[PDB]
């Protein structure tokens, strides 16, 4: 009897603990379902996720090994694929997510054999006793990388079941699979680690690894990355590192503070007079808002999949405090624009950009939209790359008043906040 290795959102062989702890008691075949509860969601992020397993497989096999890819829901599929197998048990990575719990529950009912799930890999686990809100209390709980696991040398041979559909993703997809992943890693550690600190604000987010697609996916491991920026070491090791810690600590918060999903961590924002208006929330949605630094971003993130992390704070504050647009449905709209899209973090994000408490910061943030593009982008290439309508970041024709606008949120928001 075989041992079935459950691979969700870890599509990968490297530093992964449920594949080893299986490989270790005896032969083992591995399994992805496809499951409607992630797939009914954009053409690019559908395709994405299916491409990755179709590199997992591709790695499977090039090792000599088998992956069952199955359609439907898990509780009703892990059960087959252990009926057809007659696996001993199932092995998994733990989910501490609200979705996680209630698959990874409802298939342990219908499971006749053992459901053994282990603790994903990361720098800081999202379960601790104490609950912070704060990143730098949170972040000094981390001492440094524990070393990764390896992958397997060669897998043992069995047989292989399901259909990998192919889907249109709309755009131009990254290099798909862990062994894509593991160059882009390197090149980002030997090319533009030394400089990361001075170089991770900029517009176009050329000077960052750009690996957040694989990430969301597990196709990299976060303790596979920070080790190895650990081994290169410098200044810009410590400061990329830390970044992989903001994306541990949004599972913290998400986790701690479940009813985030619903209103802003901040008590004294739940009662804010959000004005829902489609006709401006379209114009931000398609970058049509006459701000030369939100049209770009929302230009690039419609035609890319892809988003750095200056142009996603302005472009996702931008609707929260110039458009007053409601948080939810926008940030709902952004995830699925994002091939890395990823619930607790772009939570974290518009939580932290649209000034609703994430890590206390402060209403009294106001984004300059002209000023912000003239700080990061420094004679004008991205600009010209997603907007040349525009000939600078002023605003031409802007669907509000900056300033009126401006005046307006940080006059709402004193009343609310320190009032
Ligand atoms: C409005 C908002 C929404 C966002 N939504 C998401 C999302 O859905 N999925 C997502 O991956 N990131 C999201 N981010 C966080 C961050 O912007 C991106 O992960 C970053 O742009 C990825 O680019 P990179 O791979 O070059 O990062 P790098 O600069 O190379 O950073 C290394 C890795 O650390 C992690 N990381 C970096 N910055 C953050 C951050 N601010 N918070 C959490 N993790 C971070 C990422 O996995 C990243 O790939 C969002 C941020 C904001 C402001
Ligand atoms: C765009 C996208 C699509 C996904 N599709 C998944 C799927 O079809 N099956 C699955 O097991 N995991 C899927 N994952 C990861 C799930 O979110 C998973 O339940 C999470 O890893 C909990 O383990 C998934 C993630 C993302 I972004
Ligand atoms: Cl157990
Ligand atoms: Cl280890």
């Amino acid at each position: 009897g075989p041992l079935l290795v459950w691979h969700r959102g870890d599509l990968r062989l490297h530093d992964h603990p449920a594949l080893l702890e299986a490989l270790a008691r005896g032969p083992v075949v591995g399994l992805v379902v496809l499951d409607p509860n992630n797939l009914k969601t954009t053409p690019r992020r559908r395709a994405w996720f299916l491409e990755n397993v179709r590199a997992l497989r591709e790695a499977y096999r090039a090792r000599g090994g088998a992956l069952w890819v199955l359609e439907g829901l898990p509780w009703e599929k892990v059960p087959e694929a252990a009926r057809r197998l007659k696996a001993k048990a199932v092995y998994a990575l733990t989910s501490h997510t609200p979705y996680g719990r209630y698959r990874d529950g409802r298939v342990r009912e219908a499971l006749p054999v053992p459901l053994h799930l282990l603790p994903a890999p990361h720098l800081l686990p999202p379960d601790l006793p104490r609950a912070y809100r704060v990143y730098t209390p949170f972040s000094r709980l981390y001492r440094g990388a524990a070393p990764p696991l390896p992958p397997p040398e060669a897998l043992p041979k069995g047989p292989e079941e399901g259909e990998i559909p192919r889907e249109d993703p709309g755009l131009p997809l990254p290099e798909p699979g862990e062994e894509a992943a593991l160059a882009g890693l390197r090149a980002f550690l030997e090319a533009k680690l030394p400089r990361y600190a001075e170089e991770r604000d900029r517009l176009d987010g050329e000077g960052g690894s750009r690996l957040s697609p694989y990430f969301a996916l597990g196709v990299l491991s976060p303790r596979l990355a920070a080790w190895e920026a650990e081994r290169r070491g410098g200044e810009g090791a410590r400061k990329w590192v830390a970044e992989l810690l903001w994306r541990d600590f949004s599972y913290h918060l998400l986790y701690h503070f479940p009813w985030m999903a619903e209103r802003p961590l901040d008590p004294r924002f739940q009662a804010f007079p959000w004005q829902e208006d489609e006709a401006l929330f379209q114009a931000w949605y398609e970058g049509k808002t006459g701000v030369p630094l939100v049209d770009a971003a929302m230009r690039e993130l419609h035609a890319t999949g892809f988003l750095s992390n200056r142009a996603r704070m302005n472009a996702a504050q931008f609707a929260v405090k110039h458009l007053l647009l409601p948080w939810k449905r926008c940030e709902e709209a952004f995830r699925h624009l994002l091939l890395d899209g990823d619930r607790a973090v772009n939570l974290q994000g518009w939580q932290w950009a649209g000034g609703l408490g994430v890590d206390a910061a402060p209403y009294f943030r106001v984004f300059n939209p002209v000023l912000q593009g003239e700080r990061h982008d420094p004679e004008g290439r991205w600009l010209k790359r997603w907007a040349p309508e525009y000939p600078s970041y002023a605003p031409k024709d802007p669907v509000v008043d900056l300033e009126e606008a401006r005046r307006r949120y940080l006059r709402l928001a004193r009343d609310l906040a320190r009032g």
